C-alpha cells in the first residue's frame, strides 16, 4: 500500500490576503487529498477556516494561541491514536514538536511536525531543536514507523556542517536522488508574497523518516498557482510526498 502527505509552511503571520491564501491552500488539498497535511504558521482565524473548508481533515495543533503548527488527518484513512506536544524549552518563538501517533491501513505510525526556530542568528537553538526531533525520532519502537515532515529553516549548509543525519534516518528528498524539480521550498524570485527584489532560495521544508518497510515514491511541490489577488497561498511551497510501505 502507499502514503501520502503535504508538509507547508501556510505563512498565517501574513495577514494580507489570508482567508483567500487560506482558500488557496485548500484547494491545493483537495486537489491531491492526501492522507496527511503537516501545517506551519497556522494561527487560530485559519485553524478555524480550515475546520470549516478541510472538513475532511482532522486538524492537530501543537497550539492554541500565536502561531503554531498542525496535523490534518484524512478521516476514514487515518486512524488517531494519541498526540504529544515535545516542548523546546529555549525557543523564542512558541516553537514545538508535535508528535500524533496514528493507525494508517495496517501500520503504525508517529507522525511529526515542528516549525523549527527561523533567522538565521539562531542557528544554535534551530540545530539543538533539530537534535531534539531526531532523538525524539529515535525513541520510538522499531515496529512504528516515523515520519517528520516541515519548516527546517535550515540554511547555510547546517546539517552537513553539524556532521550530518544520523545513519537510520532518511531525507526524502535525498533518497530520491535529490530532485532539483523540488529542491527550494522557498524562492524569492518565484514567490513574491514577500515582495522581496533579491532573489533568496532554501530547501527549508523537509521530511525525515526511520522505518526497515519504508520507500519514498515520489516528492513534489505544491501551492504554485497565483490566486485572485496575484499573490500565492504562501511565501513556501508545499512539499507533496509520496511512499510506499512495504
Ligand atoms: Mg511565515
Amino acid at each position: 500500500s502507499t502514503i501520502s502527505f503535504i508538509t507547508w509552511n501556510i505563512d498565517g503571520l501574513d495577514g494580507c490576503n489570508l482567508p483567500e491564501r487560506a482558500r488557496g491552500v485548500c484547494s491545493c488539498l483537495a486537489l491531491y487529498s492526501p492522507d496527511v497535511v503537516f501545517l506551519q504558521e497556522v494561527i487560530p482565524p485559519y485553524c478555524a477556516y480550515l475546520k470549516k473548508r478541510a472538513a475532511s481533515y482532522t486538524i492537530i495543533t501543537g497550539n492554541e494561541e500565536g502561531y503554531f503548527t498542525a496535523i490534518l488527518l484524512k478521516k476514514g484513512r487515518v486512524k488517531f491514536k494519541s498526540q504529544e506536544i515535545i516542548p523546546f524549552p529555549n525557543t523564542k518563538m512558541m516553537r514545538n514538536l508535535l508528535c500524533v501517533n496514528v493507525s494508517l491501513g495496517g501500520n503504525e505510525f508517529c507522525l511529526m511536525t515542528s516549525h523549527l526556530e527561523s533567522t538565521r542568528e539562531h542557528s544554535a537553538e534551530r540545530i539543538r531543536q533539530l537534535k531534539t526531533v531526531l532523538g525524539k525520532m529515535q525513541e520510538a519502537p522499531d515496529s512504528t514507523t516515523v515520519i517528520f515532515a516541515g519548516d527546517t529553516n535550515l540554511r547555510d549548509q547546517e546539517v552537513i556542517k553539524c556532521g550530518g543525519l544520523p545513519d537510520n534516518v532518511f531525507d526524502a528528498w535525498e533518497f530520491l536522488g535529490k530532485p532539483k524539480h523540488c529542491q527550494y521550498t522557498w524562492d524569492t524570485k518565484a514567490n513574491n508574497n514577500l515582495r522581496i527584489p533579491a532573489a533568496y532560495k532554501h530547501r527549508f521544508d523537509r521530511i525525515f523518516f526511520r522505518a526497515e518497510h519504508l520507500i519514498p515514491q515520489s516528492l513534489d511541490l505544491v501551492g504554485l498557482e497565483k490566486l485572485d489577488c496575484g499573490r500565492f497561498p504562501s511565501d513556501h511551497w508545499g512539499l507533496l510526498c509520496t511512499l510506499n510501505v512495504v
